[PDB]
């Protein structure tokens, strides 16, 4: 396949042998030079990817009245209309179904009113099964990647996985419309918020990523005064992520940039509308909602990122008018975050 990125195959199990350490070095190097790489999918990884894309296509054909009903005031899971999300003050144009951790009202965290905790408003049970199976496979890959990354930095194999038990993994199931006006913006420039972003796309094309740039200051999106949203949109360089069959892409999120002190950067990226609609799934391999990330290479440093606080801050800014956000504000659910930080 004519591709524009490096492609690696992951071992099923990462044990810490010499081959694993070598692979970790290569993944770190690819992120440091290109900001991204591809991982080869096996037949089951690919099958589950395609079944998820098919379920997304069927869901998006449903009437807006139905899609709009798939929302929750407890969790951000569920439907986002085209034009609803905001990035740096401007609307984004995909329709989205967000899948966060699927917690019923029987869950203790939901009973306690923790922000963002609640059940996915699945459109139907076939969609549910397809997305759950796909996300379980994506999670296995995320864990492999985190073990390899630790090994490549000469850290204990468990360094990042010790933050991801019951991790706050989630996924955006996206359909981008074709460009119809002179507007070609799909999503504005941004970074995502956790450890890794693992993504799949169809054959259409539209994702651009920004590699590391020597001498370029990068905002630390975990700080309220350094948002990465809306940065570098029109400025070179941007790498086109050529659609390639049988791969997922992988790039760092904000937590990986923080923990590595910028040795890895949270990859800025944006989406442009193409002449045809475009289906994609972006998966976020995240710390536990309660985990506090810390700098690995600066053990004098007292700075921390409480991951759940970062997620909640980000989703409130994405969806300022959503019923989920309104209920966080109404019930003072951010107070739970203050207690957890103790
Ligand atoms: N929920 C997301 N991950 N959204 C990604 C797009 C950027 C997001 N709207 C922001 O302002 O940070
Ligand atoms: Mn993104």
């Amino acid at each position: 396949h004519m591709t524009n990125l490096q492609t690696f195959e992951l071992p099923t199990e990462v044990t810490g042998c010499a081959a694993d350490i070598s692979l970790g070095r290569a993944l770190i190097q690819a992120w440091q030079k290109d900001g991204i790489f591809q991982i080869k999918t096996d037949s089951e990884q690919d099958r589950k990817t395609q079944e998820a894309m098919a379920a997304s296509k069927q869901f998006c054909k449903e009437p807006l009245t139905f899609k709009s009903s798939c929302v929750s005031d407890l969790t951000y899971s569920g439907y986002v209309a085209s034009g609803e999300e905001v990035t740096a003050g401007k609307p984004d144009f995909p329709e989205i179904f967000t899948v966060c951790k699927d917690l019923s009202v029987g869950d203790q965290r939901v009973k306690a009113g923790w922000p963002c905790h609640g059940p996915v408003p699945w459109p139907n049970n076939t969609y549910q099964k397809s997305m759950k199976t796909f996300m379980e496979e994506l999670g296995l890959a995320g864990e492999r990647l985190l073990k390899l990354t630790a090994l490549g930095f000469e850290l204990p194999i468990n360094t990042f996985t010790d933050l991801t038990r019951d991790g706050w993994h989630h996924m955006r199931v996206l359909r981008f419309p074709p460009q119809t006006s002179t507007l070609s913006r799909g999503i504005g420039a941004h970074t995502d918020y956790g450890l890794l972003v693992i993504a799949a796309q169809d054959d259409v094309g539209g994702l651009y990523i920004r590699p590391p740039v020597e001498g370029e200051k990068r905002n630390r999106n975990w700080l309220p005064g350094e948002s990465s949203a809306g940065m570098f949109e029109h400025d070179e360089p941007w790498t086109f992520v050529t659609p390639t069959p049988g791969v997922w892409t992988v790039f760092p999120g904000d937590i990986l940039q923080f923990m590595t002190g910028g040795q890895l950067l949270s990859t800025p990226h944006k989406v442009k509308l193409n002449t045809r609609e475009r289906f994609a799934c972006a998966y976020f391999h995240e710390p536990n909602f309660e985990a506090s990330a810390y700098p690995l290479f600066e053990p004098s440093a007292n700075e921390r990122i409480h991951y759940g606080e970062h997620f909640t801050n980000m989703f409130m800014r994405c969806y300022p008018d959503r019923i989920t956000t309104q209920r966080i504000n109404k019930e003072n659910r951010l107070a739970h975050l203050e207690d957890l930080k103790k």
